[PDB]
């Protein structure tokens, strides 16, 4: 059948949460990675891009934008969202509010640099005295290895994936959240997870200088 196809330039961006979910899946996929403005302009005046934007997945022949759209897909297509409506919000819930702090640290490396500083404090400070405890509160309560339904759901992806971020930012922030540190070494250690994590997967790396003037010259800003 058909095999997944990511297009996205060759950063984490928006796109990493989506290479996170399908390798977590045991899924295969293949990147098309866009060089140059003249590359996305070519999926843009082709048709391929609804609004003219990547992240861009080639899924079950569909021509896929917009990152929410593409993770509700992969997460149905591969069990990973559930098993019924309730427990479907529970997810939405939990990976909404993964996302809006993630939404926060993604956009980090384009904050001017008179506010940067004052921007770290500000998500740190929600780290630690909104998310983290939110999520330490819904695994303390049920005391499952998986935040929904007793077995893996994106949820559990997406938050290992935004722990390892912020490990990056602060490797201290999550002391204080044993629960967390346990999921993240649980899930880290699932077969599918530990590949991706291992060299030579799709993972990307943090974002550089050199890659985000890359960014700059392909998006033109
Ligand atoms: N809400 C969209 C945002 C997509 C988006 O902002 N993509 C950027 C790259 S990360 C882009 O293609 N920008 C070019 C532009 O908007 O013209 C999503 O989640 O996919």
């Amino acid at each position: 059948a058909e095999k997944p196809k990511l297009h996205y330039f060759n950063a984490r961006g928006r796109m990493e949460s989506t290479r996170w979910l399908l390798a977590a899946a045991g899924v295969e996929f293949e990147e098309k990675f866009i060089k140059s403005a003249e590359d996305l302009d070519k999926l843009r005046n082709d048709g391929y891009l609804m609004f003219q934007q990547v992240p861009m997945v080639e899924i079950d022949g569909m021509k896929l934008v917009q990152t929410r759209a593409i993770l509700n897909y992969i997460a149905s297509k591969y069990n990973l969202y559930g098993k019924d409506i309730k427990e479907r919000a529970l997810i939405d819930m939990y990976i909404e509010g993964i996302a809006d702090l993630g939404e926060m640290i993604l956009l980090l490396p384009v904050c001017p640099p008179e506010e940067k500083d004052a921007k770290l404090a500000l998500i740190k400070e929600k780290i630690k005295n909104r998310y983290f405890p939110a999520f330490e509160k819904v695994l303390k309560s049920h005391g499952q290895d998986y935040l929904v339904g007793n077995k893996l759901s994106r949820a559990d992806i997406h938050l290992v994936e935004l722990l390892y971020y912020v490990e990056e930012l602060d490797s201290s922030l999550i002391s204080s959240f044993p629960l967390l540190k346990a999921l993240k070494t649980r899930i880290s250690n699932l077969p599918t997870v530990k590949k991706f994590l291992q060299p030579g997967s799709p993972r990307k790396p943090p974002m550089d200088e050199k890659s985000l003037e890359e960014a700059r010259k392909i998006f033109r800003f």
